């Protein structure tokens, strides 16, 4: 009595002929993005699918007119019902509802409906098809990803980093001058605020950001200023969102020595960089079950992030 | 030898002729928005300010044309300049940069410069002017923030809050049936999770908020579906930034009893409330030096938040 959990949740319905075909994004979070169905007298005649990775694919063979459902980015299943055509030899009607009120149903023409079954859709991001095909759908089901505890992109790398040379512009903070009229030492304090934003973006195809809260667990390129340049530091790991805007008031104190008989200039500035670099990782889904999909996936990176203030201070003798 | 620190900083340069006028958003926040300074022979003749709060005030006597200097939102002083009249009875220039590249030049037309006087900026936030004026300007400082450690929005209450009745509006999740065949009540695990964007924002003076990091500690209005109908409750205060979206995978797993010969349909919802209300608060400023700067506040509240994710089973014959 030991059990299994999945992170897919998939009811075939319908008879066991034609060839055995799965179309799904199970192994890189691709998504159903659109639908056609035709239907015949006694069975649904053919489907074809296209997932959001681009993939497009027909089964049975196509009769008639189609019928259509155009799944929007972040559109989910909130039901479904398959019928067979009632003598177990074919698929014979579908049935959904999604989370953005529409409603599609596709079934035979001639012979009248039988036993309904309603099917749980999990989280309600349906996958792709899966079933048995030859001139007609013999069978099929909705693969859908079951209902999930959380969703992190994690394994983050930036496999360009180190060839990277970022641009670092100036922003001006501010300048004070000071002269030391006396013959003897003199001190001044000097308090900087300044505010910083810093961000970090990871791209996500849309459909599975706009379902899922996804998490990042990754360490952050960061600037430093060294001596002969600007490098950018691969910094420490922590979690993020996959849009991350962090501000705050970045501030320094400054004693700046003012020798006798001289004037002294202070400049206080700030360095920013934008970096736009690809990354690789690894989405990992674990299901409220307890089990996992992961897949590698890749995508675009966009950072700004800022040096430490600097203090430039210029003695000149009057 | 105590030492004494002040949340503003101000250099007042001139003569002693004229009446004082203090003209500054030290007790609102507000920051010099625009200026224009006209100019005479031996002094700076009149100013007039406008301060982000809508106040516009002029000093001195205008005559001839005048200079002008717009500043936007989050621009702020880099560097200041005063000049006296050399004779030390009126002010005689004025010259600024800012941390938008800007840069802006008045000075008295016949008379020669001596003593420059550069000052320092603090933060760079302008909260205005003060000096003395008659005929002329007999003498004007730019009273800056100094440097600024923290800028926090607090003690922060929704006096409309009670009064309230919100609009919850309803989303699907999913729909599931099933059936009991037997004389024996049977059990179902149905496992929900739903992606929800709760959002908070208090509106701020663009002026002060594109200037500063604003941290709100604040309690957030929160909604729940009371057996009566839907409350409105404060929740405990917290740290926050001034426009907060906090993402998450909301989940449930629920156990359905199915009593025996029945039907059992489970309908798995959501509530989203939109509030919208006015707010009140305490901007507190604490400066790098020790000092603080508190003022009064009030604006606009703009929340989304969600309810718990609600179950409700309806049962049938069959
Ligand atoms: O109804 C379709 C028609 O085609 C045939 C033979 O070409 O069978 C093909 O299609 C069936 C439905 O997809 C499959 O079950 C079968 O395996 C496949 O050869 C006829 O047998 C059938 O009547
Ligand atoms: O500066 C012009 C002229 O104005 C007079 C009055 O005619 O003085 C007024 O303006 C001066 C500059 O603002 C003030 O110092 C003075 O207090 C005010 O009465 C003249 O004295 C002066 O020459
Ligand atoms: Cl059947
Ligand atoms: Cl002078």
């Amino acid at each position: 009595g030991s059990h299994m959990t999945y992170p897919t949740n998939l009811e075939i319905i319908g008879g066991q002929g034609g060839s055995s075909f799965s179309f799904t994004g199970e192994n890189n979070g691709a998504s159903l993005e659109k639908i056609w169905v035709w239907v015949g007298g006694w069975q649904i005649k053919a489907v074809r699918a296209w997932l959001s990775d681009g993939r497009d694919e027909t089964f049975g063979v196509p009769s008639g007119s189609h019928q259509e459902y155009v799944f929007t980015p972040g559109e989910c299943f909130t039901s479904l019902s398959l019928w067979g055509n009632g003598a177990g030899t074919r698929l014979g009607a579908i049935k959904f509802k999604t989370n953005k009120g529409g409603e599609f149903f596709a079934h035979m023409t001639s012979w009248g409906l039988k036993t309904e079954y309603p099917m749980d859709v999990g989280s309600g991001y349906c996958l792709g098809i899966v079933g048995r095909g030859g001139s007609d759908i013999d069978c099929m089901g909705f693969m859908f990803l079951n209902a999930v505890q959380s969703t992190v992109l994690t394994n983050v790398n930036y496999p360009t980093i180190n060839q990277l040379i970022p641009k670092v512009a100036t922003e001006e903070i501010k300048s004070v001058s000071f002269e030391n009229k006396t013959s003897v030492k003199q001190e001044q304090k000097v308090e900087t605020s300044k505010k910083v934003i810093k961000t970090s973006s990871w791209s996500m195809t849309k459909s599975f950001s706009s379902t899922f809260s996804v998490e990042v667990s990754a360490g952050i390129p960061e600037i430093a200023e060294v001596s002969t340049g600007f490098s950018i530091s691969f910094g420490v790991e922590s979690t993020h969102s996959l849009e991350q805007t962090d501000e705050k008031n970045e501030t320094l104190t400054t004693t700046v020595e003012v020798p006798p008989k001289k004037k002294v200039d202070v400049h206080i500035t700030i360095g920013r960089a934008s970096f736009d670099l690809p990354y690789t990782g690894t989405v990992k889904i674990t299901c409220k079950n307890g089990s996992v999909l992961q897949y590698e996936t890749k995508g675009q990176y966009k950072g700004v992030a800022y040096t430490d203030i600097k203090v430039n201070t210029v003695e000149k003798d009057l």
